[PDB]
């Protein structure tokens, strides 16, 4: 099955998922000089005050913090979006070393990690129907650099020991994702895809310009997770990022000058 090893990594995914070579694949390099300011773009509206986290799961590709999405509790609206998108989960991608780990890049710069807050368009009723639509998902991407600790991340870091291996989960209630946001909500946006199989071309990407800072110790703990299941040879969950894909016939728009 697909993964991030030498034998099953991103360069192999097209054999099972031919859309991997499609016209609107993610992630991409964000060339800052070519992204054009679009004065028609609105401020992003991030409404997470009533977010209800439930569980954290190691799915063998990353860890997901899952939310109750049975009602409009934590929603993303505005920005480039038409309509209301409900938060279902967040997860990260990260590297074996601080100099790599992000999926998007900025003028070819790789950050240490990248947070994806995944939201689905409520007009399609459920996540499964949403991923079949070109405007079905909105993913808020936030870069992580290593420096000062991010206090609002520590609760996530501290539970990781309990979900070391694929298939493990732990209760994870009352987590406030507002603690993972940077100060500014300035962003780039473009149409793209899921960055893991099935690689569906159903995502409006919104990537924040301002990275958050996390400490070396925080990200070191990410790197102690495992891709493997319990009792299997240990494969550290590191370098779980898909590299940048061709931009093709797309324009990246900036919300800021
Ligand atoms: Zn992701």
């Amino acid at each position: 099955h697909w993964g991030y090893g030498k034998h099953n990594g991103p360069e192999h995914w097209h054999k099972d998922f031919p859309i991997a070579k499609g016209e609107r694949q993610s992630p991409v390099d964000i060339d800052t000089h070519t992204a054009k300011y679009d004065p028609s773009l609105k401020p992003l509206s991030v409404s997470y005050d009533q977010a209800t986290s439930l569980r954290i799961l190691n799915n063998g590709a990353a860890f997901n913090v899952e939310f109750d999405d049975s009602q409009d509790k934590a929603v993303l609206k505005g920005g480039p979006l038409d309509g209301t998108y409900r938060l279902i989960q967040f997860h990260f991608h990260w590297g074996s070393l601080d100099g790599q780990g992000s999926e998007h890049t900025v003028d070819k710069k790789k950050y240490a990690a990248e947070l994806h807050l995944v939201h689905w368009n409520t007009k399609y009723g459920d996540f499964g129907k949403a991923v079949q639509q070109p405007d079905g998902l909105a993913v808020l991407g936030i870069f992580l650099k290593v420096g000062s600790a991010k206090p609002g991340l520590q609760k996530v870091v501290d539970v990781l020991d309990s979900i070391k291996t694929k298939g493990k989960s732990a209760d994870f209630t009352n987590f406030d994702p507002r603690g993972l946001l940077p100060e500014s909500l300035d962003y780039w946006t473009y149409p793209g895809s899921l960055t893991t199989p099935p690689l569906l071309e159903c995502v409006t990407w919104i990537v924040l310009k301002e990275p958050i800072s996390v400490s070396s110790e925080q990200v070191l703990k990410f790197r102690k997770l495992n891709f493997n299941g319990e009792g299997e040879p240990e494969e550290l969950m590191v370098d779980n990022w898909r590299p940048a894909q061709p931009l093709k016939n797309r324009q990246i728009k900036a919300s800021f000058k």
